[PDB]
C-alpha cells in the first residue's frame, strides 16, 4: 500500500505561500481516484489540481485554487496505489 513518506510543507512545519502541496508516496498513486481535502478551521479550502508529474507516480501535486493564506491547515488524504490499493491518513501544517 502506498504510505506517504514526506509531504512539503512538511508535516507540523510553518512555512509562507507554498503554491502547492508535494505528497511523496512508497508506491505510485493515482492522481484521478485518489482523494485530498485540505481545509483552514475546519471549512473546506478549494483545490484546482491533482496531478502525478514523474512516472514512477510516487509524487502527487495538489494545486489549491488560491494562493494560500497565512493559518492552520489539515490535509485529509486518500491514496489509491498504482496497483488499486486504498490507504489514508493525515497531518497538519501552518503558513
Ligand atoms: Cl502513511
Ligand atoms: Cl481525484
Ligand atoms: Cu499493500
Amino acid at each position: 500500500h502506498a504510505h506517504l513518506k514526506s509531504a512539503t510543507p512538511a508535516a507540523d512545519s510553518t512555512v509562507a505561500a507554498p503554491a502547492d502541496l508535494r505528497l511523496t508516496f512508497s508506491e505510485g498513486v493515482e492522481a484521478t481516484f485518489t482523494k485530498v481535502s485540505l481545509s483552514k478551521d475546519g471549512t473546506e479550502v478549494a483545490i484546482k489540481g491533482l496531478e502525478t508529474p514523474d512516472a514512477d507516480k510516487k509524487t502527487l501535486v495538489v494545486t489549491p485554487a488560491a494562493p494560500l493564506a497565512a493559518g492552520n491547515y489539515k490535509v485529509v488524504w486518500n491514496a489509491v496505489s498504482v496497483n488499486t490499493h486504498k490507504s489514508n491518513g493525515e497531518y497538519s501544517f501552518k503558513v
